[PDB]
């Protein structure tokens, strides 16, 4: 499957997009670019609380994401900054200056 809230942007000043990679912590998440294809990929591991409790309404079937998406330009690995948030993936490949 794939997702309503992954938008692809680009205002004048910066090539971006949002993700909904909600809660997964750095080492839930991986972000790689092989031949400025920019892949997304993921999972969210068990919550293992309390191995006891309920999940009355448990609709929460997250898993894995093997998304990419092309680009208009060639990347560059380092010049792009990586940060994850409140709930959301937002990497900036912002891009060169062009009239």
């Amino acid at each position: 499957s794939f997702l309503p809230a992954a938008e692809l942007e680009e205002t004048p000043e910066a090539l971006l997009l949002k993700v909904e990679l909600p809660g997964m912590d750095p080492k839930d998440i991986d972000v790689q670019v092989t031949a400025e294809a920019v892949s997304i990929s993921g999972e969210r591991k068990s919550e293992t609380k309390t191995e006891t409790e309920g999940m009355k309404r448990t609709e929460f079937r997250y898993g894995k994401f093997q998304r990419v998406i092309p680009l208009p330009v060639r990347i560059q690995n380092t010049s792009v900054k990586a940060e994850y948030k409140d709930g959301i993936l937002h990497l900036t490949l912002p891009k060169a200056e062009e009239e």
